[PDB]
């Protein structure tokens, strides 16, 4: 709404992007190997610029947010790299 | 620059929480009176009624508080969003 501060507006959009990407294949709530790497390389390409450079780096990223090493990455634990930058 | 639109929004969420976390003791951390002043402000919409009741957002905040160390880093803060 109008009345929607800044915060929830941004809020709401980290929610839908991360939505976007997990979407696409496998569970529908998570971001495999692929979705990852493909959100990583299309949208966070200043804030990841160096580590987007080394795949195996990203891979790293990845291990390094999956909690309960599930090869899969929730809401809860994707937004752990933004803590992470 | 080009900074996507994910970006935009995770210095949004940056931003935001470092404007409250320094107005008291520890400049890093959200204290109690940090958070509801945050939430008061800025969570109008997704916490409307939970802001009528500070005991609520209280309780809000201990849940956040992983180590139990009455203050919110801002990794236990953003989990917040994952309980909406
Ligand atoms: C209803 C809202 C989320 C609303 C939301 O999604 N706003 C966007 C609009 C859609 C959610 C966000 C955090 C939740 C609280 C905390 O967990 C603490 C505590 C845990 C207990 O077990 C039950 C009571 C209490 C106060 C919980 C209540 C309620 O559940 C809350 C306020
Ligand atoms: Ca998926
Ligand atoms: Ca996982
Ligand atoms: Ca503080
Ligand atoms: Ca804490």
């Amino acid at each position: 709404t109008c009345k929607m501060s800044q915060l929830e507006r941004n809020i709401e959009t980290i929610i839908n992007t991360f939505h976007q990407y997990s979407v696409k294949l496998g569970h529908p709530d998570t971001l495999n190997q692929g979705e990852f790497k493909e959100l990583v390389r299309k949208d966070l390409q200043n804030f990841l610029k160096k580590e987007n450079k080394n795949e195996k780096v990203i891979e790293h990223i990845m291990e390094d947010l999956d909690t309960n090493a599930d090869k899969q990455l929730s809401f809860e634990e994707f937004i752990m790299l933004m803590a992470r930058l």
